[PDB]
């Protein structure tokens, strides 16, 4: 089976060598650069002091009938994939994307391919245009988009490396929803008040203030059982209670954030249902000035 | 004539000493040897739209006199030390001018026999030099006796002042600092993390509905009088600053210390006092001094 992954991103590079280990793989590049360097070295792993070698190839286009797709460009690139993922014969995508930002834009777009999306729980580092580091040991967990079949996927991740677990779950808005709502409490708050996600808890100030913020997004999200989902943000916050969050990170290190993906989602969607999100707002107005 | 010293070579500071020069016998007293050694250099200069005036003033960076009067015009960072100072001096007035509140905590509990006062500025300075400052806003300083000292005090002090440099007792010293911090707390720290001129508080709807939130607290731990009124008030400053970066807004984008802990501080320590909450002020207050 071929599999094609778009993006040469950090992301991109660590799917490309896990699902090599079972599958024809071939990295799609907007760089000519890249693709040359894949296509002569394939991809470098590191996982701790060690290192690993995976062949791929590369290109700067689509030119083989591809079994799978996996989108993992960043919202600045998904219209120009679109376009292109329009000039092909249909087949199955699945979107990787942090955050829901792309998923307004999903919703409209009216193609024959089958739409799959899903989450990326690992940590990489991309180190060079061949080159990435698998630093945090995760999981992929994906769902069917719009009634589209999950057995086509199915024998595709059947089997996996054991640090590339992938598991699928039935209900994509619940979800992209659960990690959005734990990353919208979260990650704004510790990058404002340059805390660990565990200060969040043992601050009573800073606690209330992430109930206000979660009491907001969780009405944007119209989540289930509101009373369990905050349970799970503050158990989310204490099992993750030593680490600097991923925007607290960007931050100090003056790299552009999730803001767009996560926040300016929920402002959007706030907007439509006429629902108000006075703390949200504040949140994002205050991440992007840091940008 | 009469000696004042005035405590601090900041904007205001130098702004003082220029107009009570006019009247009186001035020292500046800087932390900094060489802007002390400039004033009695030079004068000081001041500027007031397409005028510059000099007035000859003494300066110090020790308060090594027994003034008539003392002026405390320094940063709250800095007032530690000048606190030292002023349990060395025989007992005289002092009149503090610091902006917020955090002061008050510190004069609360103050044991000396000095005569104490507390006053707001509101004239616009701005510091051009060591020795020079530009009168951009023609205001005005208001004082209050602070706690049991005797408003009669400062009558020869302050009884003939520039026409510019107008100075008015006002009875109650709680409302009249209180009165010019709602204003501070509601606006500074907002701007401070959103990056946006003064006026875009009131143009955003989210950003007006937070500034409200942050009053409501703000407003209840300071026990202010008429609410409706100071809420106008405050949207109203907003309106008269609009394309103006507020203290605070510098304060972070220049990587200095801001006064959070004069302004919010001094919020956060009165909410905490009356067992009221005060979220919203309390992530203000981490993330501005997360900054520092």
């Amino acid at each position: 089976l071929k599999i094609g992954i778009i993006g040469g991103g950090s992301v991109g590079l660590l799917c490309a060598y896990y699902l090599s280990l079972y599958h024809d793989v071939t990295v799609v590049t907007r760089r000519q650069e890249q693709a040359a360097a894949i296509q002569s070295e394939g991809i470098r792993l590191y996982k701790g002091g060690e290192e690993f070698r995976a062949d791929c190839s590369a290109d700067t286009s689509i030119n083989s009938d591809f079994d799978l797709l996996v989108v993992t460009v960043k919202q600045h690139q998904l219209q120009s994939v679109f376009s292109s993922l329009e000039r092909i014969g249909k087949t199955n995508i699945l979107f990787l994307q942090n955050g829901m930002g792309h998923i307004h834009d999903l919703k409209d777009w009216h193609v024959g391919h089958s739409i799959y999306v899903g989450i990326v729980e690992h940590g990489a580092v991309r180190k060079s245009d061949t080159a990435v580091d698998h630093t945090g040991l995760g999981a992929i967990k994906w769902s069917a988009f719009d009634d589209a079949e999950p057995d086509r996927l199915n024998i595709l991740f059947q089997h996996n490396h054991s640090d590339f677990p992938i598991y699928y779950e039935t209900d994509w808005y619940r979800l992209l929803t659960g990690k959005l709502i734990v990353n919208a409490c979260i990650n704004p708050l510790t990058a404002l008040l340059q805390v660990k996600n565990g200060e969040l808890l043992t601050t009573p100030a800073y606690l209330a203030f992430m109930k206000l913020v979660f009491q907001e997004a969780c009405r944007i999200l119209k989540l289930e059982n509101e009373e369990k989902a905050w349970e799970r943000v503050q158990a989310v916050c204490g099992q993750t209670k030593e680490n600097r969050s991923s925007m607290l990170v960007d931050v100090i290190g003056g790299r552009q954030t999730e803001a767009d993906a996560i926040i300016g989602y929920l402002l959007k969607e706030a907007s439509l249902q006429g629902l108000d999100a006075v703390h949200l707002e504040f949140l994002y107005g205050s991440i992007k000035a840091l940008e």
